């Protein structure tokens, strides 16, 4: 007959986005959920016999080894900060998105405040130009869609000193996403903190926000040169290259292995 | 003249292991700081020009790769987690060390408990034995220590079904840690959770402790074979590979890039 929503629910749970198969044919639930179960078996067991990483832990080695191979430095800062971070970023209080951690400190929502303080004090010691990242968490609270997690991870790169041009830094975009073969365009935006951004759009989905200083906000965070840099989500870039539906495809979870089901 | 507490900590700060230096040979404060200030930028420039990893994430890689190598699913399971995980791991409320979030939900103090549910779910859809491992961040509010952090690295492994042994434990850790170079001894201990423990220990640091099922706890958790199972902290993995007097020159910061200052 036909399908509950608990069943379609759970079938779409099972379903990945390279299988054929319609769920609203007339067969019955038994038989769907039995064939999509069979796949997602041999799917895990292929993973395990074969290759055996992470699908996010996979990209941020790819990125890593990427942006080392360019000359960046690789960051790795803390993900539990201080709350007085938030409102030095000029987040006057989307201030309602933060993770309180016990009074005086949150999760960090972004990199930028961390790298900012890795700039200013590298720029003492290193040579012109100054290029660094970081790829890990960060956490927003957010409403339920299919874009949006409140755990993601984030690669965050950028430079201050010389070569720190609109161009330049289209170029580095340009040829990150060339290496991941994924499509993209450039469009003009704005954001609360920044002010204007070049937004790195994948059809209607936006992968980054960049930016080209210096913006007023520098002073705050003792940042006095030419500086670009731009903000990625690891798991929209894993959703754009699996053709997964909904990003919790992707996200560290206990649910789904790698996109598949781990309730089987 | 003689130098303050505020100076010896200053140069203490800039000082690293391989430096051969005396702070209180007489030599004035403002020399030795110069030639500590001059090393450290020499270290830090090499890094930029030559490797540009970072000690942890490299860390990290160098164990993941050994672990999938030798068969084991590597997992990223989320950081922030339910609080209710907490008691049901039978941590009767040293609970006081739990970073708690908004109410029903707290940074993970250890692994275990996501890699449980793995366990139990992977088990059935992959053949005899499971194998899985995990590296990421934990959290614990600690006393101020030269041993602890209060936001750490861990590696959990671990195994379910067949060849679950003492012997088997005790061969992978002796396996893992000739890998990696570092020298141990394995010494009884005994812990809340997990009861009866296997510490592996560098003189007097306990790197692991390291646990053979079955449990009573495993009933919580619908565990139901023989496990076992280890957690290594990665941070003193490096405390002792670049012997560094105190664990925070390893540790996420923004004070320290592998253990050189970043005030300078
Ligand atoms: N909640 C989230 N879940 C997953 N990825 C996210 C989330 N928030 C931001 N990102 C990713 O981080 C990048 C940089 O963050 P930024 O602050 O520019 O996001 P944003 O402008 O709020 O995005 P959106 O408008 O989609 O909410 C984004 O372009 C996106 O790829
Ligand atoms: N606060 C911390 N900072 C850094 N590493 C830690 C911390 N707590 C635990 N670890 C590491 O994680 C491993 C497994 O955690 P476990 O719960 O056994 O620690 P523990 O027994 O509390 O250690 P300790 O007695 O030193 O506090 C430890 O053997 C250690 O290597
Ligand atoms: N997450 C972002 C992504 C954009 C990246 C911009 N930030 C950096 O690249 O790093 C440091 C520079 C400069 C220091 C003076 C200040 C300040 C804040 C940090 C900023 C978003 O569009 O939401
Ligand atoms: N951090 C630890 C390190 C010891 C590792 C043991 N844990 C695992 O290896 O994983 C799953 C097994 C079994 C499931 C039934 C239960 C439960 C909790 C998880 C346990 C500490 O000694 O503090
Ligand atoms: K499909
Ligand atoms: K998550
Ligand atoms: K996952
Ligand atoms: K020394
Ligand atoms: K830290
Ligand atoms: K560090
Ligand atoms: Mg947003
Ligand atoms: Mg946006
Ligand atoms: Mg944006
Ligand atoms: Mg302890
Ligand atoms: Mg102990
Ligand atoms: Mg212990």
């Amino acid at each position: 007959p036909a399908l509950t929503k608990s069943q379609t629910d759970r079938l779409e749970v099972l379903l990945n986005p390279k299988d054929e198969i319609s769920l609203n044919s007339g067969k019955p639930f038994r038989e769907l959920e039995s064939e999509l179960l069979s796949r997602r078996k041999k799917d895990l067991q292929q993973i395990y016999a074969e290759e055996r990483e992470n699908y996010l832990g996979k990209l941020e080695r790819e990125i890593t080894r990427f942006f080392v191979d360019r000359g960046f430095l690789e960051i790795k800062s803390p993900i539990l900060i201080p709350l007085e971070y938030i409102e030095r970023m000029g987040i006057d209080n989307l201030s309602k998105q933060i993770f309180r951690v016990d009074k005086n400190f949150c999760l960090r929502p972004m990199l930028a405040p961390n790298l900012a303080n890795y700039l200013r004090k590298l720029d003492r010691a290193l040579p012109d130009p100054i290029k660094i990242f970081e790829i890990g968490p960060c956490y927003r609270k957010e409403s339920d869609g299919k874009e949006h997690l409140e755990e993601f991870t984030m690669l965050n790169f950028c430079q201050m000193g010389s070569g720190c041009t609109r161009e330049n830094l289209e170029s580095i975009i340009t040829d990150f996403l060339n290496h991941l073969g994924i499509d993209f365009k450039i469009v003009g935006d704005s954001c609360m903190v920044f002010g204007d951004t070049l937004d790195v759009m994948h059809g209607d989905l936006e992968l980054s926000s960049a930016v080209v200083g210096p913006i007023p906000l520098d002073r705050e965070w003792g940042i006095d040169k030419p500086w670009i840099g731009a903000g990625f989500g690891l798991e929209r870039l894993l959703k754009v290259k699996h053709d997964f539906k909904n990003i919790k495809r992707a996200a560290r979870s206990g649910s789904y292995y790698n996109g598949i089901s781990t309730n089987l």
